């Protein structure tokens, strides 16, 4: 066989996705991703942002629509950690981190997962 023909010039984009990738769930509803802040020799070019892939696991929507709701979140600028607010408690997540710079995004880092604890707020029933 063969599968090819496509070229390209141009098309700086990057490479590889963030080391030491961890996350800390902070309150009920709220974590905090961290990740190692890439080399410029990865981005190739100009970092625009880190975005993160997530979604609910442990919900398992089931028959009625049956899908996976797979969430997005947006880091601009060369932060090393970032925060996902609007989650629930006591429920699994899974997250990856990604690279995007002025071209496109790069590869997705290794998923993780956290579990929060298990609420708080005026609940009864």
């Amino acid at each position: 066989g063969s599968s090819g023909s496509s070229g390209h010039s141009g098309e700086d984009l990057p490479m590889v996705a963030p080391g030491n990738v961890r996350v800390n769930v902070v309150n009920s509803t709220l974590a905090e991703v961290h990740w190692d802040p890439v080399p410029l020799k990865s981005i190739r070019g100009h970092l625009q942002g880190y975005r993160i892939y997530y979604w609910k696991t442990q919900s398992s929507s089931k028959r009625n629509r049956r899908h996976i709701e797979k969430k997005i979140l947006t880091f601009q600028g060369s932060k090393t950690h970032g925060m996902l607010p609007g989650l629930e408690p006591f429920s699994h997540y899974t997250l990856n981190v990604r690279v995007v710079n002025g071209k496109g995004e790069g590869p997705a880092s290794p998923d993780r997962v956290f579990n929060t604890p298990e609420g708080s707020g005026p609940s009864s029933g």
